[PDB]
């Protein structure tokens, strides 16, 4: 049922309050979905002026439910199985050698629109490492989304690494801990083991003076043959 209001474009929402080693931030994001083709397309803005950690970290934070399930695999699709009441997305992000991130999250309908509601808190990062000294690449992010079911909470886990560009030639990891638990009380989809494969193009409006981030992603699940 959940599945049958993602046929379509769908209008998306994201809206993040941050705080990193105190820094606080606001970020604004606006676009559409469309999992018909597993097709996201997102503009960021920072409301609060200048971003205090790099964009590229943030791009996880900032709707799984556009991941393309191919028909084989739409039993295994938990993310839309929850819709429209929605789900409550959490988060650890452990980068390595420094900090980490819990964020939570809950993503559901407003009318037609799809909606992303996240609170974000970072602690424990070095103030001239790799997060906080901004000297991770600006251009693409591509891994796999390893998820499986949470019986006990109605819902999935999963795991993944994001392997960050250093501008340096190095790698900055971020692991991802994620657990997703349904909003409200309907049955849910419980997936078997599978993940998403995911591929996020960073960009620039060129009109665009505020600090932001243009976002071009594909999600696809995969796994299951």
């Amino acid at each position: 049922k959940g599945e049958e209001l993602f046929t379509g474009v769908v209008p998306i929402l994201v809206e993040l309050d941050g705080d990193v080693n105190g820094h606080k931030f606001s970020v604004s994001g606006e676009g559409e979905g469309d999992a018909t083709y597993g097709k996201l397309t997102l503009k960021f803005i920072c409301t609060t002026g200048k971003l205090p950690v790099p964009w590229p970290t943030l791009v996880t934070t900032l709707v799984q439910c556009f991941a393309r399930y191919p028909d084989h695999m739409k039993q295994h699709d938990f993310f839309k199985s929850a819709m429209p009441e929605g789900y409550v997305q959490e988060r650890t992000i452990f980068f390595k050698d420094d900090g980490n991130y819990k964020t939570r999250a809950e993503v559901k309908f407003e009318g037609d629109t799809l909606v992303n509601r996240i609170e974000l808190k970072g602690i424990d990062f070095k103030e001239d490492g790799n997060i906080l000294g901004h000297k991770l690449e600006y251009n693409y992010i591509s891994d796999n989304v390893y998820i499986t079911a949470d019986k006990q909470k109605n819902g999935i886990k999963a795991n993944f690494k994001i392997r960050h560009n250093i501008e340096d030639g190095g790698v900055q990891l971020a692991d991802h801990y994620q657990q997703n638990t349904p909003i409200g009380d309907g049955p849910v989809l419980l997936p078997d083991n599978h993940y998403l494969s995911t591929q996020s193009a960073l960009s620039k409006d060129p009109n665009e003076k505020r600090d932001h981030m243009v976002l071009l992603e594909f999600v696809t699940a995969a796994g299951i043959t």
